[PDB]
Order: structure tokens, then C-alpha cells, then sequence
């Protein structure tokens, strides 16, 4: 009985070190590892839950689950309610309830099959098409106590990616990993529980389908990986409620998550420019002053951001009147030269002014917005003010006032945004100023395995009262509420689309709010993690994320920031953003080289915001990913599976950065097909033709390779110091033709930050054909956001040679370029986006 394979070895004493003689006690296996693998592990005839009554109904299949041997955990619920169902060809959806006590609930022919074991219980879903087994719940036994339930299932393949957030490879050791999932305040750094929780995975199997599992529960867990390969779920509260999504391609997995979580938010246009920000711009003379360094040296900047600095003595919705008296004189002047204003909001509140002379806190006390403590008053903590108080954004009441909050600051201060930091919420004490009381939330009987070994490290007592349910529930969402309360606030005092960045973050946050990825070290080994976590938050419906540029902790190097520039000018989210005691590391605190190699970076980012914009788009209205990992576009591929130190922006653009010091090269994996140098396009080998090989690119410091797919169609826009200006400027296409002279692109066009244009219909929409040595548009829709829209240029890769003519609507061009080494076809014509034109060679 005890005969079990190392690496299918389940632990029986997740909850503490134990002896042979214990082990044995609980009803479990004691082998010690021979050199991580659990010495205490379930035979295979350890007590489950025994499946009874299974029926049929129209929503699915019901039954009843049955303990009759206690666990070692308290208050195990020995009757349970199965219930399966059935929703969409792609989405499978479990439920695991107490029938007899409403627990806690987060707040929000098919493809596969289902069969059940009986005894022990498990679900067991395989894919229709191929047989194969994506779901085992029989491989361990199921717990479902008060404080722990644990659904363990095989995994299909070795290669698993998602629950977040944690500073690790895009895809997850299964070698004995323990992923914990607590919102904590922490620079990123490897094996630790960090800003944000995602309890979904997406699983790779062998031949590139795919399917995901989302745990919709909202608890402290630790998800644990084994090489058999497996997976356990270990949460400390709630519900087991379960989401299987059949894919079968990567993408369609992403898609259908999102189908149940959110699609992500549409940003405005601006927010897609270049943010800078650091902590110690300290006045608005100096804040003007970066403005005024960066137009100087011809760097575009959308959107200037204040840290802490303009608050009065670190308290939100305040501004100082030494540094920033003129506060709202400075906004309104970066706003009449076409720029957007960003500035910090922490969630806590200053508890500690005299009654009466801090409106934000007055009005919370008398509304009583605030997170409560076992004698019903205010639970005090510490952050920058000092003394604060926590809202409950699961109050409704807390929504409304923090609505008002904004309003009332908007109208002194007219900022286009809010920066929501803290928001884990962060505590510089343990709990409280009173400390905690001594009860089963704040000590559980299983604490996952986060930093600091309590739930109450760097946050707020566990066993604290807001508006749904205790903090011990609710913790993994505070991030996620404030940030719903955000954009409701913003779209009421401006009108316009929101824009939110915050820290904190759980599923389903890309449906209202864009994440930075934190205190980052300057340093090498951040720059090359950053991509993995880039990739990562487009896979859960965050496309709206970056890492601050060039680093935030500690000293950025010259070197270091002309790589991060480069690479992070293709994060979708792009600020530069540094720490009080740093460094200058504005891209015009650098040398002229270097300068001009963040201008260039600069440079090509808002050439394509009109790409970056649709693919905006297509995330918003399809649930696609912005910035996707090479295996999500080429899962048939599994050289692709392990290269997170790649991108691609959609189908077709594939950076390829260098993330070393001292390197004036770098080695890349390009799939199958001709991949043409964006170099040959006005804005080394011209086109490598890939058999699905690592390739070694030059790559100097004033470089950044990026490459364009054969088969795609490109729109960029002419420069500016702003998207203001840029928005005014011609267009231009890139047209990547395959061998067989064909390509295919797209242009979605809106006036770049109104609400409900898509419901509304006031955008334009084209498609871009290239066939037969022809270029023409097809209209989807135009309104007049995009018929005023200027194509200037045609440039097209590929053409084998030099033409005769060029013709635009059959009239010969009066200027065209034809570089037979390159073989780039460049284009001058004088055209509308929205309206039918044809452009012809030969
Ligand atoms: C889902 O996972 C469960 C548990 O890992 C799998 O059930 C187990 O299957 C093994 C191998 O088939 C069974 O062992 C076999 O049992 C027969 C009858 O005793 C024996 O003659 C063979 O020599 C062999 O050892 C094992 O009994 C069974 N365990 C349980 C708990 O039922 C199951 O196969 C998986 N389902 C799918 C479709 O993969
Ligand atoms: C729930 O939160 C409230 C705050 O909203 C806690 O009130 C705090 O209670 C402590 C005593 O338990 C007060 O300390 C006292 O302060 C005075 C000076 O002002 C001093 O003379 C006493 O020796 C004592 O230190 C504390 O002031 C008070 N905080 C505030 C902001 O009034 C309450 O204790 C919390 N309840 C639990 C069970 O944790
Ligand atoms: C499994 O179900 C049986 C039968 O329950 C009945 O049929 C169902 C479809 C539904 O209409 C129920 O309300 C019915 O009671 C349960 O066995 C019965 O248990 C009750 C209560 O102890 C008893 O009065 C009956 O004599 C039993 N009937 C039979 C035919 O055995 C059984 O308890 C259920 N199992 C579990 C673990 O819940
Ligand atoms: C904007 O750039 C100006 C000019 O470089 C900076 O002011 C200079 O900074 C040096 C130190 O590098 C001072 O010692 C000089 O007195 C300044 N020169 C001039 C012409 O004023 C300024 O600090 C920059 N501001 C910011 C916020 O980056
Ligand atoms: C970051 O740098 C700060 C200032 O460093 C000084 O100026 C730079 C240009 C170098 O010449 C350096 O050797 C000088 O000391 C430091 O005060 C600060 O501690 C640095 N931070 C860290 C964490 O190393
Ligand atoms: O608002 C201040 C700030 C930095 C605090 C800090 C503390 C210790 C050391 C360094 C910085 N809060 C945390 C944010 O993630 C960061 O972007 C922001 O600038
Ligand atoms: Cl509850
Ligand atoms: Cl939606
Ligand atoms: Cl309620
Ligand atoms: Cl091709
Ligand atoms: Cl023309």
C-alpha cells in the first residue's frame, strides 16, 4: 500500500514536521527521501470523500460527498454538494459547497468530458478529440474543512504557467514548488508571495493544446507542484469553485478565462505614450523642469507623474503649499501643451489630524467607510502619514465616498488618472497599532507558506470586519475593490475613459486597471525577469503592465538604462519611474549616445501606437493578449515552450533584446518562416529565413532587435513630442509580404478616449490586403474619428524586383524607392485610410 512512486508522493503532514510514529498515526506512509518529496505521504486507501447519489439535471450533474473518516485538520464538513456543470462547448464549471452553511464566494458536444470516481471521490475530465487526461482529482484525497480544503489533480505535461504574482521563468518548476498566493508588500525577488494573487494556470500538452483552471477563491493558499507531474490547491477558507477551459490553442484558453473574468479595460490613447515619474521631484518648478529637459532633447513624453511629494505631510487629496502652491497652475499648463497628469493615491487614511481639518477622513468616520476592529471602531495602522485608517472598498458607502473624494480633488487639481499604490494593503506595522487578537483567523490552523510566516506580516489583522466578510477572506481582493472604486471614481468626475495603474492585484483587475511590477532593483537579473512577468499578465488579462524603466531601487547604470529603454519601450505599460534616494535616470541625464539610443526607442514605440492601439483593441473586444509569449502564437513549436527572454506584440512583431551587460549580440529562437529586420523600414541581414532555429543577431548598444513577420501588415504614424501631436500626423503602412507575395493587417481608429464607443459605433475599422502585387484597404467601418486619417507612405519587404511602374488608383506615383540589396519597395502617395484606394507595382 505504501508502494508509491517518489514523485506521486502527496503530503500528509503539509501543516508541520512530524515523526514516523505520528505519520503512521494519521493513517499515512513514512519513507524517507533517499538526499522537496514528502517523507509523509496518503497510501492510496487514505479516507477521501465517497460521490452518492449522482442525478442529471438541465444544468448538469449533482451530488452528494461523504466523509466518514475525520482528517487530522479541525472542523472537517463531512457532507458536501457537488455540483457540475455543463456551460459552454469550451468552460466545464465545478462547485464544491458546504449544503447545510453558506460559506464565502468571491464576488463576480464540448470538447471535454467528465466521469467521476466513486470512492475515492475525484472528477476526472479528459479532451474528446485525443483522450487525453487534463483533470484527475482521484490522484489525492480530497480536504474540505473549515480552514483548509485541498483538490489535488495530474497535470498533463511538465509545462504549466500563470499563478501569480511571483518573480519566476514563465513557466513553473514542477520540481516540489510551493506557489503562495497572499497580496504582500515585498520587492520582487524569487520564492516569495508578492503584490498580487491569479489562482489560474494554463498546461501545455504534448502536440501544443491547451487548457487552463481557475480556482475562483480568494483565501491564502499555497499551490504545490510535483514532477509527477501534479498539482494540489491548499486554501485556507471558502469554496472549491472550479473553471476548466478547453482551448484548445493557447490563445482560446487566455480568451476563455477571460470570457468568465473580464475582458481587459480599452485605455485612452495617451496611455499608451511615455510616463515618467520618480520619488523627490519635490516642487512643481523641478516637475516643470523635466518637461522642459525633455522637450529639450526632443524625447516624447505623454504623461508627467508625481510620487509622494506634492501631498501635505503624505496625506491623499491634499497638496503642499510650499513646493506646490501653483499645483493646479502646473496641470493646467502640462494640459494646454498636450500632455496628461498622473500622481500617486494611497489607500490609507490619516487617522490622527485634529477633528474637523481633514475632510477625507471626517467624512470616512461619519460614513463609516473604514475596516473595523472587535470593539466596532476604526482599525488603525501605520503608513507615510503615520497613524491611518483603511477603507472598505466592499462597502458601497466607502464606493461613494471615494467617488466624492476624487470629485472634490479633481475640481482643485485637474489630474487624468490615479497611481494606486499600497494597496495590499500595506501596513509598516504588524495588524494594527492594538496589535491582533488571538483567534482562528489570525492563527489558522494551516498558514501558507508566505514571507514572515503570518497573515498579519506587513498588512492588517486578518480577523478585521469589512462590508462581505472578514479581511481573512477578503485580503487577496482589497487591491482589485480599490481599483473598481477607482475607475468608477474617475469615469464620474471626468467622463472619459480611466486610467488606472495599480500594485495590488487578483483575477479579472485587467477589466478595470493596468499593474507595475513594483520595487524592482536596477539590475541585469530584474531587466531579463521582467519579460516573464510582462508575458505573465497578459496571459491573466493584465495587458496593461510594464516594469519602471531602468530599474526603481538602488542605481540604474548608463549601460543597463539604454537596455531597459530599448525593451521596455515594448512593455504595453511604459514609465521610467526611480526611487527617492537614486540616481537622475530622465533619458536626458545620460551621455549623447545614449541619448540617442532611448530617442530611437522613443522614436519607434510612437510610430506604432497606432499597432499597439489596435491591439489594445482586439484584447478589450476578443480577450487576446497584447504582448504574448512565442509559444501562445506557435504552440506547435516546443522549442518555443521555455523562451520567456522573447515577445512578440500580437501575431507578428518579435523583439529580441539584449538583457546582459558587455553583449553586442544576442541569440534568439525564430519559428518557422521569413522574419524581416524593422530596420529596412524608414521611420545585419534584411530577412531571416527560419526553419524554427536559434538565431545569433548583431545587437550593439544602440540597437534593439525587432523583427516583422512574413504574412502582416503594420500601420505606424508620423512623430511627435506627444500623441497629441502625433494623433495629427500622416500614417504610414509596412507591408511584410510571404514568398508568394500576400500580407494581411488591420487599423482600429476612435478619437482615443470617450466611454462606450464600440456600443456607440463611433470608431473606424480597416483591413490592409496585399496580393498579386497589389495593396488595398477594405472597409469595415468609417465614421469620422478616421476619415480624416492621411497614408502617406506604403513601404513593402520582400518584392524579389526592382518594379517598371508604381500605381496608386492607377495614376503613376510620384516618388518611389526600390533597394534591390534590401529588396524594400518605399512608397510616396497621398491617401485616405477611409477610403478605398489600390496600389499596384510591377
Ligand atoms: C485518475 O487517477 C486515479 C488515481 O491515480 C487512477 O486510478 C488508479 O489507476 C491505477 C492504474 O490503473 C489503479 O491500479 C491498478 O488497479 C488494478 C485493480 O486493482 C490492478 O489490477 C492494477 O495492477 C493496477 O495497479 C488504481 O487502482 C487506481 N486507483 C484508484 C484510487 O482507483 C485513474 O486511473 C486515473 N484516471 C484516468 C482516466 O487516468
Ligand atoms: C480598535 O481600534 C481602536 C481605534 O479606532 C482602538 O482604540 C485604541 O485603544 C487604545 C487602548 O486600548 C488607546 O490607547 C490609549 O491612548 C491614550 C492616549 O490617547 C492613553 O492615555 C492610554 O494609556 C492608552 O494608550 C488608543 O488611544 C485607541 N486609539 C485611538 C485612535 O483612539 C481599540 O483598542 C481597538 N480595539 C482592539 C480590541 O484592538
Ligand atoms: C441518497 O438518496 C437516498 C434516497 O433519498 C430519496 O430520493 C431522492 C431522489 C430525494 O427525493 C430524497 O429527498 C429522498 O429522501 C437517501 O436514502 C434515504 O434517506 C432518508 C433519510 O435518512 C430515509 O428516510 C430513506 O428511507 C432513504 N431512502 C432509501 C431508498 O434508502 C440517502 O440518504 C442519500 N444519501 C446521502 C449520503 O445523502
Ligand atoms: C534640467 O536640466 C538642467 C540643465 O541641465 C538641469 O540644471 C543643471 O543641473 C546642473 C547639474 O547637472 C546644475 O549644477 C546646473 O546649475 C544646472 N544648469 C542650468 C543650465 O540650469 C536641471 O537640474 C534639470 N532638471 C531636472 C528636474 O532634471
Ligand atoms: C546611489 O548613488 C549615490 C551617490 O553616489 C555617488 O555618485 C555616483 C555618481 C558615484 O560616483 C558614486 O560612487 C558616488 O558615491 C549613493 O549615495 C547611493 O548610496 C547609491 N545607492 C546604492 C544603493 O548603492
Ligand atoms: O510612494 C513611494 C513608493 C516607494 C517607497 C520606498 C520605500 C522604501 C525604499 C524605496 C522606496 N511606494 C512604493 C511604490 O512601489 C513605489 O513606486 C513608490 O515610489
Ligand atoms: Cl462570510
Ligand atoms: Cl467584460
Ligand atoms: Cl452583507
Ligand atoms: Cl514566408
Ligand atoms: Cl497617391
Amino acid at each position: 500500500q505504501c508502494d508509491v512512486p517518489p514523485n506521486s508522493r502527496f503530503d500528509c503532514a503539509p501543516d508541520k514536521a512530524i515523526t514516523q510514529e505520528q505519520c503512521e498515526a494519521r493513517g499515512c506512509c513514512y519513507i524517507p527521501a533517499k538526499q522537496g518529496q514528502p517523507w509523509c505521504f496518503f497510501p492510496p486507501s487514505y479516507p477521501s470523500y465517497k460521490l452518492e447519489n449522482l442525478s442529471s439535471s438541465e444544468m448538469g450533474y449533482t451530488a452528494t460527498l461523504t466523509r466518514t473518516t475525520p482528517t487530522f485538520f479541525p472542523k472537517d464538513i463531512l457532507t458536501l454538494r457537488l455540483d457540475v456543470m455543463m456551460e459552454t462547448e469550451n468552460r466545464l464549471h465545478f462547485t464544491i459547497k458546504d449544503p447545510a452553511n453558506r460559506r464565502y464566494e468571491v464576488p463576480l458536444s464540448p470538447l471535454y468530458s467528465v466521469e467521476f470516481s466513486e470512492e475515492p471521490f475525484g472528477v476526472i475530465v479528459h479532451r474528446q478529440l485525443d483522450g487525453r487526461v487534463l483533470l484527475n482529482t482521484t490522484v489525492a484525497p480530497l480536504f474540505f474543512a473549515d480552514q483548509f480544503l485541498q483538490l489535488s489533480t495530474s497535470l498533463p505535461s511538465q509545462y504549466i504557467t500563470g499563478l501569480a504574482e511571483h518573480l519566476s521563468p514563465l513557466m513553473l518548476s514542477t520540481s516540489w514548488t510551493r506557489i503562495t498566493l497572499w497580496n504582500r508588500d515585498l520587492a520582487p525577488t524569487p520564492g516569495a508571495n508578492l503584490y498580487g494573487s491569479h489562482p489560474f494556470y494554463l498546461a501545455l500538452e504534448d502536440g501544443g493544446s491547451a487548457h487552463g483552471v481557475f480556482l475562483l477563491n480568494s483565501n491564502a493558499m499555497d499551490v504545490v507542484l510535483q514532477p509527477s507531474p501534479a498539482l494540489s490547491w491548499r486554501s485556507t477558507g471558502g469554496i472549491l469553485d472550479v473553471y476548466i477551459f478547453l482551448g484548445p490553442e493557447p490563445k482560446s484558453v487566455v480568451q476563455q478565462y477571460l470570457d468568465v473574468v473580464g475582458y481587459p479595460f480599452m485605455p485612452p490613447y495617451w496611455g499608451l505614450g511615455f510616463h515618467l515619474c520618480r520619488w523627490g521631484y519635490s516642487s512643481t518648478a523641478i516637475t516643470r523642469q523635466v518637461v522642459e529637459n525633455m522637450t529639450r532633447a526632443h524625447f516624447p513624453l505623454d504623461v508627467q507623474w508625481n510620487d509622494l511629494d506634492y501631498m501635505d505631510s503624505r496625506r491623499d487629496f491634499t497638496f503642499n503649499k510650499d513646493g506646490f502652491r501653483d499645483f493646479p497652475a502646473m496641470v493646467q499648463e502640462l494640459h494646454q501643451g498636450g500632455r496628461r497628469y498622473m500622481m500617486i493615491v494611497d489607500p490609507a487614511i490619516s487617522s490622527s489630524g485634529p477633528a474637523g481639518s481633514y475632510r477625507p477622513y471626517d467624512e470616512g468616520l461619519r460614513r463609516g467607510v473604514f475596516i473595523t476592529n472587535e470593539t466596532g471602531q476604526p482599525l488603525i495602522g501605520k503608513v507615510w502619514p503615520g497613524s491611518t485608517a483603511f477603507p472598505d472598498f466592499t462597502n458601497p458607502t466607502a464606493l461613494a465616498w471615494w467617488e466624492d473624494m476624487v470629485a472634490e480633488f479633481h475640481d482643485q487639481v485637474p489630474f487624468d488618472g490615479m497611481w494606486i499604490d499600497m494597496n495590499e494593503p500595506s501596513n509598516f506595522i504588524r495588524g494594527s497599532e492594538d496589535g491582533c487578537p488571538n483567534n482562528e483567523l489570525e492563527n489558522p490552523p494551516y498558514v501558507p507558506g508566505v514571507v514572515g510566516g503570518t497573515l498579519q506580516a506587513a498588512t492588517i489583522c486578518a480577523s478585521s470586519h469589512q462590508f462581505l466578510s472578514t479581511h481573512y477572506n477578503l485580503h487577496n481582493l482589497y487591491g482589485l475593490t480599490e481599483a473598481i472604486a477607482s475607475h468608477r471614481a474617475l469615469v464620474k468626475a471626468r467622463g472619459t475613459r480611466p486610467f488606472v495603474i495599480s500594485r495590488s492585484t487578483f483575477a479579472g483587475h485587467g477589466r478595470y486597471a493596468g499593474h507595475w511590477t513594483g520595487d524592482v532593483w536596477s539590475s541585469w537579473e530584474q531587466l531579463a525577469s521582467s519579460v516573464p512577468e510582462i508575458l505573465q499578465f497578459n496571459l491573466l488579462g493584465v495587458p496593461l503592465v510594464g516594469a519602471d524603466v531602468c530599474g526603481f531601487l538602488g542605481n540604474t547604470s548608463e549601460e543597463l538604462c539604454v537596455r531597459w529603454t530599448q525593451l521596455g519601450a515594448f512593455y504595453p505599460f511604459m514609465r521610467n519611474h526611480n526611487s527617492l534616494l537614486s540616481l537622475p535616470q530622465e533619458p536626458y541625464s545620460f551621455s549623447e549616445p545614449a541619448q540617442q539610443a532611448m530617442r530611437k526607442a522613443l522614436t519607434l514605440r510612437y510610430a506604432l501606437l497606432p499597432h499597439l492601439y489596435t491591439l489594445f483593441h482586439q484584447a478589450h473586444v476578443a480577450g487576446e493578449t497584447v504582448a504574448r509569449p512565442l509559444f501562445l502564437e506557435f504552440p506547435k513549436d516546443s522549442s518555443t515552450w521555455t523562451v520567456d527572454h522573447q515577445l512578440l506584440w500580437g501575431e507578428a512583431l518579435l523583439i529580441t533584446p539584449v538583457l546582459q551587460a558587455g553583449k553586442a549580440e544576442v541569440t534568439g529562437y525564430f519559428p518557422l518562416g521569413t522574419w524581416y529586420d524593422l530596420q529596412t523600414v524608414p521611420i545585419r541581414e534584411p530577412a531571416i529565413h527560419s526553419e524554427g532555429q536559434w538565431v545569433t543577431l548583431p545587437a550593439p548598444l544602440d540597437t534593439i532587435n525587432v523583427h516583422l513577420r512574413a504574412g502582416y501588415i503594420i500601420p505606424l504614424q508620423g512623430p511627435g513630442l506627444t500623441t497629441t501631436e502625433s494623433r495629427q500626423q500622416p500614417m504610414a503602412l509596412a507591408v511584410a509580404l510571404t514568398k508568394g507575395g500576400e500580407a494581411r493587417g488591420e487599423l482600429f481608429w476612435d478619437d482615443g478616449e470617450s466611454l462606450e464607443v464600440l456600443e456607440r459605433g463611433a470608431y473606424t475599422q480597416v483591413i490592409f490586403l496585399a496580393r498579386n502585387n497589389t495593396i488595398v484597404n477594405e472597409l469595415v467601418r468609417v465614421t469620422s474619428e478616421g476619415a480624416g486619417l492621411q497614408l502617406q507612405k506604403v513601404t513593402v519587404l520582400g518584392v524579389a524586383t526592382a518594379p517598371q511602374q508604381v500605381l496608386s488608383n492607377g495614376v503613376p506615383v510620384s516618388n518611389f524607392t526600390y533597394s534591390p540589396d534590401t529588396k524594400v519597395l518605399d512608397i510616396c502617395v497621398s491617401l485616405l485610410m477611409g477610403e478605398q484606394f489600390l496600389v499596384s507595382w510591377c
